[PDB]
């Protein structure tokens, strides 16, 4: 309704499995949501903050938030928004970086609250004890080939290649939507642009098996330019202080381009639509004073490394 | 050399992957080889025996014959040769299935003989304790979508349609050839017609991991009049003989039509070549003797259920 109204007029909403549903539901429950980060690395970047950052206003909208780290899915790798096949990192890598990616996502979730405290699961728990003629058998047989084929992730890359521990990838994300729908009453997955597909396919998979639950996805954040978002001379912008100073986090954000800073306030930033109009306001005015682009960096160095992180980054600049 | 020469002769080889290669190294050495049996009834059927007197002719011959029973692929169910989507059996079916199975299996091989002994083996074993991870992982990766998707069981099959279930079992297959070729020294896989393209993927999954091995398939046995080998009125032509009598059984055989009855000589008997040849001579000059037919008869009733069961089927005849 107003939670759902709020995303659109951000531009966090790139597509709904059904609108008016989840709209309904949101304004009538406490809605159990799920977001998964698969580690790739040891360290999340700013690729993840939509979909985290999306989470926590979930939460602060009165929903609970559940954090899932990829233990399972990363021993696999997702075909999903990528033109190449992966190479496969060891269970010992995976393991190790699950750790530190459960680390930075506690960050952003409150654990306080009563009623809607966060949670962060692990895949590795239900997809790790799991044999092969169990997973064909209860999870196989409600897919065809077909159905798959047609999947964006998988359409993208037949003539490419792809092998058949990718093109499975959609099954075990499925089942981990069946999964928490069943123990945790998780009634919505949301993710970056590229999940539509297996969302989607977790909801097949629910339908099929109990015959209820939404996905949502957000855009991919856009530049005026036409470049990346987030691709940097100096290389991606990490969430570890170790591996990306607070101040080399900061100047990222402070380095938007007027072209973008409104519409990365709208997406980063728990400033309201009177704060954020305001800037634009300020921004059409007075733009070599930079306020918009400073509020940014801010408000997500802040998030993301705290105040006193904040306040030397300020300093050192 | 000879026993491959042998082989065509009687119309049991419809495709080789490498004639040369396997001719010289069965002529050189003793070939552990193996065929595959999935439990899809509590009994075998006539469909069958082309598998299982090829593999008696292959350890005649002085190889060893590794007889396996599909414990854990008949919990999955194979495309291949079928038109339609097969409903899976549980678990307490197919394991009771197997036993039966296995016990049918062991009366055409021998046992006693030092240097070529068979044995009975279950995938299951094998296939029952893996977790899919490292199924995905380790067998997955060695295979596109794209070689998976030209095979003649789901090319067959995708318009009319195929689960991910389904088309996964060729993995299986193919692992039980890597498998069976690293523990018993397994270099060659027989099977029916249908089997090819399994039998392949296991060559393709031996050859990515140790980078040899052969594959061989028997012809679908062919009726002159057009009509499905084993197809009777009566439904099934069992080897138990508590689902089709051995008078039953016989009399299947018995009835053989002139047009036939030297192709499954050749192939159903062991029978030498100048036996053969002349019960053809004795076809041509007198057809109302029934000579051919009386010899498949009782070759075949003897092979499957013993003298004592083929004196009682002339009996009652
Ligand atoms: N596939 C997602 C991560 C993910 C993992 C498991 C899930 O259940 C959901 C999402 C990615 O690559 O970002
Ligand atoms: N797929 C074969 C049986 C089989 C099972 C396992 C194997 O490894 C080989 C063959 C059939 O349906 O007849």
């Amino acid at each position: 309704m107003d939670l759902l109204a709020e995303l659109q007029w951000r531009g966090l909403v790139n597509q709904t499995t059904d609108e008016d549903g989840l709209r309904k539901l949101l304004n009538e429950e406490r809605v159990t949501l799920y977001c998964g980060f698969d580690p790739t690395a040891d360290s999340l970047h700013i690729g993840h903050l939509a979909g985290i950052l999306t989470m926590r206003r979930f939460q602060q909208a009165g929903h609970r938030p559940i954090a899932l780290v990829g233990g399972a899915t990363g021993l696999i790798g997702d075909p999903s928004g990528k033109k190449s096949e992966r190479t496969l990192n060891a269970k010992e890598t995976v393991e190790a970086w699950s750790a530190r990616i459960k680390e930075q996502l506690g960050r952003f979730l409150d654990f306080e609250a009563d009623g809607n405290p966060a949670k962060i699961k692990n895949n590795y728990d239900w997809i790790g004890p799991l044999d092969v003629i169990t997973f064909l058998r209860d999870v196989g047989k409600h897919f065809s080939v077909n159905y798959m084929m047609a999947k964006e992730s998988v359409q993208s890359r037949i003539e490419t290649g792809i092998s058949f521990t990718e093109f499975s990838y959609m099954m075990l994300q499925a089942y981990d939507f069946l999964r928490l729908y069943e123990t945790e009453g998780c009634r919505l997955q949301i993710g970056g642009s590229d999940q539509w597909g297996n969302i989607t396919a977790g909801l097949e998979l629910i339908r099929k098996t109990k015959g209820r639950a939404f996905g949502l996805t957000i855009p991919l954040v856009t530049k005026a330019d036409g470049t990346k978002f987030g691709k940097t001379e100096s290389g991606t912008i990490w969430l570890d202080k170790e591996k990306t100073s607070p101040y080399e986090f900061y100047q990222f954000w402070i380095n938007t381009d007027d072209r973008d800073v409104i519409r990365y306030l709208k997406y980063f930033t728990f400033l309201s639509k009177e704060e954020i109009e305001a800037l634009e306001q300020e921004l059409r005015e007075a733009p070599e004073k930079r306020a918009a682009q400073k509020t940014l960096a801010e408000e997500v160095t802040k998030l993301v490394h705290g105040e006193e992180a904040l306040r030397q980054a300020i300093r050192i600049s």
